[PDB]
């Protein structure tokens, strides 16, 4: 009869980590310093008309719609451990 | 008959983390310094008239809808341990 | 009879990061330091008309719509340790 001893430590990490993003889109950003004029999709006898006068001191910063997808998977001090102090395995068959 | 000892330390991490952000849309961010005038899909005989006059001191700073999707698992100082002080195992089989 | 020991420090890590991001997509980013016209898509006798007079002391700075997308999976300071002080394995079989 021989004495076994065993000792395992195992870490699996099974991660899948995954970030999509679509856009089907029109137009966005669109920017005018004077007059913006948009028409989507006329039909027919559709007039559309836009007057505008004399253009002076003017400041125009759009700062927009930022988008960001994100995703994370972060382990910080992780630990998997085993402290055997004075391991000891003695047979002695005789 | 052997002693057997066993010590056995596991960590199974089976994780599945996504971050999905779709969009389909129209026009969406648009700034004009004077006027602005947007139709969207007009039929038949659909006048749409605007009228301004001057443009003087004006500041314009659209600040916009900023869209964000996120997803995290963390784990922090995350231990899995066996502290087994001073083992021991003896056969004796005469 | 033998005295066995084994000692086992395993660490799997099945990754799968993905970042993903499509775009189908018209116009987006139009900027004009007067005036800005858009017509989409127009059917039959679609009349559009724009006008505007004058161009003084303009400032137009669009910053837009950043898009960003990200996945990360970080392992900070990870650790998968086995300490066996003192280790002894003795056979003994007259």
């Amino acid at each position: 009869g021989g004495g076994k001893v065993q000792i395992i430590n195992k870490k699996l990490d099974l991660s899948n980590v995954q970030s999509k993003c679509g856009s089907k889109d029109n137009i966005k950003h669109v920017s005018g310093g004077g007059s913006v004029q948009i028409v989507y999709k006329p039909v027919d006898l559709s007039k559309v008309t836009s007057k505008c006068g004399s253009l002076g001191n003017i400041h125009h910063k759009p700062g927009g719609g930022q988008v960001e997808v994100k995703s994370e998977k972060l382990d910080f001090k992780d630990r998997v451990q085993s402290k055997i102090g004075s391991l000891d395995n003695i047979t002695h068959v005789p």
